[PDB]
Order: C-alpha cells, then structure tokens, then sequence
C-alpha cells in the first residue's frame, strides 16, 4: 500500500517551455513536502523558488478534482496529477496557463532525499518523452536546490 504524502525533494524537471524553468523562474521548484487531505479533497504544498536569485518560501492548498487531478493557483493556474508512484519516488505531470494566456506543459521527479533511483529516473523520462518534451529540457534539480531543508 503506498503512502502519498509526507516529504518530496524534487530531482529534476521537464518543460515544453524553458522560460518557465531556468534561474529563478517560477517552476524551478525545489519541493519539501505534499500532503494530500483526501477527507477534505485539498493537497497541501510546500516548497522553495528563487527569485532575485534567493530563496522564498511557499505553502500552496489546492482541490481535489475529477480524475485525480488537482487544481492550484501558483504563476497562473494550474491542472496537475501524480502519474506515478513508487516507494522511492512521485512523478507529476502539470499543465500551466500563465497570466498571459500561454500553456505550458511540465513533469517532475520527486523523491525522498538526494539519492536518485535510476528506476524512477527512467520512467520519468519516458513520461516527459510522452507529453512531447525533448530530453535537452530537462533541468537537474538536486544539483540546484541550495535552499534549507
Ligand atoms: O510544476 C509543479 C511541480 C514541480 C515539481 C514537482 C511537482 C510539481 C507545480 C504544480 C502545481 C503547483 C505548483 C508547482
């Protein structure tokens, strides 16, 4: 049986827009933890983001909504599901529209400290290859994240 919730470092990501993850861009994610509050429908989100190149720190509620998707207000709206779930490892697939209108598609491997599982990493990036984002947008989050712990 697996538990969901609890701490989530995030490893790397993938965009089909690169503006929307390099330096202290918002989806440069550095997550700690997710808890999802199934009895109220809501996730519960807390990670860091630079900006100005330092780090800030965010604690995002977002609804549980059809299909196991969830919806969040962060950088515009946002529509995203937990693809995958190992023991090690979560991988998220996100659909963002921004305040101008643009859409943007993203994944992200989560795991439980900085000590990837190649098994996790693999179907990462084959999801990432599915939602049509070339490997040369994949960004390596753990060798970025010097926020706290
Ligand atoms: O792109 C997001 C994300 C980044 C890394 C791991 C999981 C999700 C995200 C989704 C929803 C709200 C805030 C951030």
């Amino acid at each position: 049986p697996f538990e969901l919730s609890g701490k989530w470092i995030t490893s790397y990501i993938g965009s089909s827009d690169l503006e929307k993850i390099g330096e202290n861009a918002p989806f440069q994610v550095f997550m700690r933890s997710i808890e999802f509050d199934d009895k109220e429908s809501k996730v519960y989100l807390n990670f860091f983001s630079k900006e100005n190149g330092i780090c800030e720190e965010f604690s995002l509620i977002g609804t549980k909504q059809e299909g196991n998707t969830y919806d969040v207000n962060y950088a515009g709206n946002n529509k995203f599901v937990v693809s995958y779930a190992s023991e090690t490892a979560l991988i998220i697939s996100n659909i963002n529209v921004d305040e101008e209108g643009d859409k943007t598609i993203m994944t992200g491997l989560l795991g439980k400290g900085t000590d990837i599982e190649d098994q996790d990493l693999e179907k990462f990036k084959e999801v990432t290859r599915e939602n049509g984002i070339p490997e040369e947008n994949i960004v390596n989050i753990i060798e970025r994240d010097d926020c706290p712990a």
